[PDB]
């Protein structure tokens, strides 16, 4: 039974179109998404029944580019592991569908936006959220929806609406912004130092440009839609409730007074774990009895702030945590630094390498080259636990990727600095924004390394606590004020703008008066954390590092470049691949090499004094016979028999020389 | 101790020998196997107790192949053997025909590995692969109805070939692997160019009765090195029960089975169940909770499977109300997709294919090294089963094991129609994305294969199609279902898979779970399969019935350049080192004819425009060392200036001008 | 803040510790530096216990930032823990786990991160005292602690952490970790040296280990908090106590018993009989009857009773052997002890074929390539199938022991890789892969110094009274307080392997246990070399060829071309390794007869 339903709109430049009931059909909710020429299959699949007592929501969302979409056979060995884009746009997605999806339902959901065709004036992530929007909305699953959203670039001064790959290259705000029709629920952005008056309205811009979507895919779900689920979240007892309560409130209270992190929530499990004892002494309910323990906190938490009184730590909700910075922090490092924030800990090692440390990546887009990449990984012993050590997770991927691209926008030209960087940040603690401390911490190890950075560049972690009309606006959140809070917002930049803006709003109604409040006492702090970073390293040290790559200068006769690249170039890429330095040579005369080593540096050149009179004295060995000899001494010259061992004279037959003469003649 | 048991005997060209009580002596069972110089190591281990409750059989074959077989190093850069396609494949080969042969209601694990141990170019491992796994299960003592031999079928010359090499199979018209015991073919698999039912039928017989030897030598070898048969069997049946049950649920059974709409439908087998369970508790009452719910499970589910075998059997219509011969609805679709090179949205049913052509160059090859290596494929056809397909949540890891064998089913059911490389310069890459699947989706990606290498332009020898079929068999009765529903597998006691053009089948696959379906019923069924996947043909000939007149604009293009054959030498390099790094610059394929052509195969018109200047350049302003002498590509003194005497125009000698 | 600095000389080496800085959310962190090596070691002991094992997992992990270099992958980034990290991870490993009390059943996890690197140093014994530290931090119940030293032979004299140049000159790589009182665990290779020297070398290694472990034992107080509180689990007397009195007399007559049957039901009986009048007045029970279990046979073989298969303590399983079983195999030979079986094939290859390792002993060329598969049925079992951690264990001995005996690259021009399958195991098959290797490598005309050897050991000690185990049954392994295993020729030992659980373990007998592995390792030698003696004359017909043919001198450039262009195209055509007399004829190194009058027809057109 085939019914097929199609809506179409018009969002700015390009035509979008919402097809279903022709794919996918036993999905639980599926749709086609066409805008230009760049098209989805997005499905969601949807249990109907939950694991009793579930403590997460286990939404899965996967995004795959085929690169069929682009016309192109897969270039390894089929589609391989999952690019660092695609676990991207997966996380991309993820964010903004996760808080629309009912508080309490457990249900596990797996979004798989697929990418048939892709367009380049149509970058693929806009529609696949779209996509993702009118699937759920279709399928009937319970959701708060449906989510629209927009990406926004800026240049001129105006804004750009949902701008191709290329037209960014003019511009310097690249920002998506992902929403419902009443409030802004994810922020991405990377952009170059702009103020926090063009950010801002960058997001409002968007946040008005996705609504004729919104709309779209709103009556899309009217006239297609499926049935909505009937759902309901588990249930609480209040007889239990206020057991819990009168039992666990008061210690609650004070654990949460315990400013140390690890001494707190040791208190806080006893307290639980007391609980969970203290019930049995008489599967869903320890779930009933977990959901109304974190209730219990969370009330905790928030009317602290919410009434004046101090923060967990006993901030106020103005302050930054305590710092430290170091640098050169590690002996073989090219550079390196320490940056403790609170119980955040970064440690930032930067590496340098030439060319062939460089890094081809392949996708859609086409395949391209980063010379500058940035790594993040968080290891279980920074949270103190115990886990697997295996591949980066999504996380690790996208905290890499916000770090790297708020840093981006300072990082040097290839023209001024000819290397490649690998920055790796590595978290050692976190109570919060870990993320935030990997600028922070790189933007020291980048110029403690001698990489010439436009300005020291640091970032902050911002949330709110919103009850009603009344909200305080924290700054340097921590872990406890993210989970339990209603908004986690982190901006970074130099003192002259900022360069990324990413956010994760929990709640809904939160305004711009709010967000405009959140993005200067982040400013503040901010410029309070430059300052405190500028006292150790406050710019790029002069020269770059001992063991970092250095190049190997030597000058050639303009007319002896002939050789040295060989015809078609074969010869220059021989020498590169064999000693593995990159050469670099002036079309006259001088050649400049890429040595990770003195000893290949030294081993490029050999090579290239080869290709590269007047007696001098050679070694070289008999070739040719006649009579004397012709030896080779790199080109052939004659012994003469006059000149062989005197006493007058064989005397050798081939293998193993002065140079007497020339217009080449030779001696022993 | 060591008590080594041996059995020699002739399969067709080369002899065979069963080693047994030398290696692999903790295994349940082990055997060694050899075939001219092929060489394999099969073992069998088996759990001694199944778990708790067993819904099920956990049979698990592993056949992986060693590279030092073949007197090679591994190629991967860790140098070592991630099992691939073959082994993954030929691991699925060997399962399929063992897992009728385990009795009924035998839950123990089961894991059978078969590793290579050595390579003869004459004797394909998965031949001696199955007869090991046939060998050392029956020495293993484990419960086994067999034993089964196999064996690979040739077509050349109008007669079968047996057990040829890959290097006679490229003569071959067939290939074609049967596995059976004496008196049964259990599993076929093969591929044929547009051969007649009759011919693959031929040959399944010809694979059977040539198999025999084989069967016997395992027998008799299994007789005197076997070791002590395990004592087992099947749970007991409470005849009474089973009388009663039937009596209770069988009126009403028959007629909730008269019910299309599943939710409706499986609610009153619910209540028909409950029901039963009422009455059996009743019967009983103060007799303590002597009404299990278990026992009258099983004896429930499996007098639905004859109740509704019965049904088709005596002619009702089939759960969906389909007959046995009607094939479920058909929609083609071509050019689906803006940016693909050629792309089909199959749907029949509810299994929907969407198929992708990409389109490519030399470049685009992919390369092969294995036992039989070196060899590069210029077809690549890929299959992708996502959860929701089937409606359900699942992980995206890498290709499943279904995955490669459907995928590859379908690409022996394609292979035969696909052009010769000379005639069609492209590599070709086809990716069969499985949208919706309840049918056979494998025989979907065929018909989709079909549309999407015409609509992008492939010059297929002619439209395949193919289709999934069933039979129910009930003593001397029996029925053949087409184009059978996922349910309906479970239903039957043999399927089969039949693909093929309007002129013969390139593809038969067959798994068969009963003894006695003669060649007689064979026939017969591949007579319905064939009235079905024309049907099918006829269908998708309406949307696009021959390829399309061209290439997609967005596909690869050749460049064409004309040279001087005296500069050819310069182009190609001494050596040949020059031209290698013109391709491995630009990614073009340059093929040089002697004389004096180049033609550049580019992705991009930029690319191959590229191509063009590295050649050019190097055949055919700018800026040395008083007098010019600039040099520009790899000297005007008045005109530096007139001004006298700081600080390409071009008309040994080589004067002239540059500035 | 503190950032507790502990400063102490290892040797030529200055050895830092300190803590408070990093890692503070940790049970405990310790930044180890030696040189300019430097690795951040953690230790997270999880809240509280669940178990009847101990889960411990270390993880040592190499950064390649500590060397100063980018990754070399696709993705630029360190996700596949190498054979190395893997290596060290189990090296780091062993001698921690003995030292963990009796019944601590708390999850623990150590990470060792190299953040640095110097040549001189290399990254092992900083790791282990880092880890040995890092735990005393933790505060989590330890006996420790303990420290490591690596012990190396240059003409007649020791050297103590010796580096990667300087092994180069070593006839002796061997690291040792051990507390202050005891050896605990060791791992060697030497080119046939004498007991006396390995042993001596165990000695100094403990000997010289003192001064770390004295830093640590101070670095803690300095620094590190006070203990967890723990204690041995609920220990009854009156459990044991009445068991015994039902128990012992009935059981320890029930293994005076042959092999099993007769076994497992008679003692499956008392675990019926005693069953069955339990109830009349908790899986505790499981143990305490499973720990006097291991009592009653300890003692039967310390009053030299038959072992469980009816052996005596000297005896070696019965050895048979065969050579050149495949018949496309390079070289192939099946190796059988008792139940523990290997078939072992040896190929042989072009330098096409050599193994590329990079890591931060920096980028190598391997041409010997040694692997060992241990797959589910040799032990009878089902099981999933890359290479698990004790296949790398296992085989990582296996090639250390060869190795001394593998001709140079020069002595005999292939590439050589060696496959190890564990068709059958029942005690050490890592040892049943070195006695394969042998006939294999021989077998296949590889010409080995000579053939090599190795037995695997045991030694049971209660109080002063001992008994060393030779050939020791899988099952065995509980039973002995020392697992140590023992490779090497006729003339002297290739590689040594020890695991220690007890104390007092004293140079007075093991230096007996090494002998008694010599016996045995002379006996299964004498049995190996009636089958083949020393290497074949010839390499196999399979084998790649040399082909080889005479240019005119004045033509050697006409080959190698310009800057060495031509001749890598011809070898990366043909897949052949060609190189050229200084003028004179040409070595072609090929795999088929094809392939190799491929390479001949490129270099007669440039002639």
């Amino acid at each position: 039974a085939m019914n097929k339903i199609r809506k179409t709109f018009q969002y700015g430049k390009h035509e979008v179109t919402f097809e279903t009931g022709e794919m996918a059909r036993q999905a639980t909710g599926a749709v086609v998404v066409r805008m230009g020429d760049t098209v989805l299959l997005v499905s969601v699949v949807a249990k109907k029944e939950a694991e009793e007592g579930r403590d997460f929501f286990p939404l899965t969302v996967n995004y795959q580019e085929k690169t069929y979409a682009a016309g192109k056979i897969p270039g390894g060995y089929r589609e391989g592991r999952p690019t660092e884009k695609e676990t991207l746009t997966s996380r991309l997605i993820d964010r903004p569908l996760r808080p629309l999806f009912p508080k309490g339902f457990t249900n596990e959901v797996q979004v798989i936006a697929t990418v048939l065709s892709v367009d380049s004036k149509v970058p693929t992530d806009i529609p696949a959220i779209l996509g993702a929007s009118a699937a759920i909305g279709l399928s009937g699953i319970p959701f708060n929806g449906s989510l629209g959203a927009a990406r926004v670039g800026y240049r001129g001064g105006e804004y750009l609406l949902n701008p191709s790959l290329d037209e960014l290259k003019d511009s310097a705000l690249d920002l998506v912004v992902a929403g419902t029709r009443d409030a802004v629920l994810m922020v991405e952005s990377e952009a170059q130092e702009l103020p926090e008056s063009v950010m801002l309205g960058a997001v409002l811009h968007g946040h008005q440009a996705m609504q004729v979507a919104i709309q779209a895919i709103a009556e899309f779900i009217q006239e297609a839609g499926g049935a909505k689920w009937e759902w309901e979240p588990p249930t609480v007892n209040t007889a239990l409730e206020k057991w819990v309560v009168e039992k666990s409130e008061a210690p609650l209270k004070k654990a949460y007074q315990i400013q140390e992190k690890t001494a707190r929530q040791a208190q806080i499990q006893a307290i639980r774990d007391q609980l969970l004892a203290d019930r049995a002494a008489e599967a869903v309910n320890e779930h009933e009895l977990a959901v109304i323990f974190h209730e219990l906190e969370r009330r905790i938490v928030r009317e602290q702030i919410l009434t004046g009184q101090p923060r967990i730590d006993g901030r106020d909700t103005k302050t930054v945590r305590p710092i430290t910075v170091k640098v050169g922090v590690l002996p073989r490092s090219h550079g390196s630094a320490l940056f403790t924030r609170g119980e955040t800990q970064a440690l930032v090692v930067t590496t340098l390498g030439t060319e062939r440390d460089a890094q081809s990546i392949d996708d859609l887009d086409g395949d391209r080259q980063e010379e500058f990449i940035f790594h993040y990984n968080f290891p279980p012993f920074c949270v103190g636990e115990v886990g697997f050590m295996s591949g980066p997770k999504r996380r690790e991927i996208g905290h890499g990727r916000l770090a790297k691209r708020a840093v981006v926008p300072v990082v040097p030209t290839l023209d001024k600095f000819p290397y490649v960087i690998r920055v790796v940040s590595e978290i050692l603690e976190s109570n919060g924004s870990s993320s935030m401390a990997s600028v922070c911490g790189s933007s020291l190890a980048l110029m403690d390394a001698g990489v010439p950075t436009k300005a020291p560049v640091a970032g902050i972690a911002m949330g709110l606590i919103k009850e009603n009309d009344k909200y305080a606006v924290l700054s340097d959140i921590l872990g406890d004020e993210d989970h339990l809070g209603d908004m986690d917002f982190k901006v970074a930049g130099t003192s002259n703008g900022v360069t990324a803006l990413q956010m994760d709003i929990k709640i809904e109604g939160i305004t711009k008066e709010i967000m405009e409040q959140a993005l200067d006492q982040a400013k503040e702090g901010r410029l309070h954390i430059l300052s405190i970073m500028n006292k150790v390293l406050d710019k790029p040290r002069s020269q770059v590092s001992d063991l970092a790559p250095q190049y190997v200068t030597m000058k050639i006769n303009p007319e002896k470049i002939r050789d040295v690249i060989g015809k078609g170039g074969v010869v220059i890429r021989e020498i590169t691949e064999a000693t593995n330095c990159a050469i670099d040579i002036s079309d006259d005369g001088t050649i400049k090499i890429a040595a990770h080593t003195t000893e290949e540096g030294e081993a490029a050149k050999r090579r290239i004094e080869e290709l590269t009179e007047l007696g001098k004295v050679y070694e070289g060995t008999v070739v040719k016979i006649t009579d004397g000899a012709f030896v080779q001494i790199l080109t052939q010259g004659l012994v003469h028999i006059s000149q062989i061992a005197q006493e007058r004279v064989d005397y050798l037959e081939e293998g193993q020389v002065k140079v007497i003469e020339i217009d080449v003649r030779l001696s022993m």
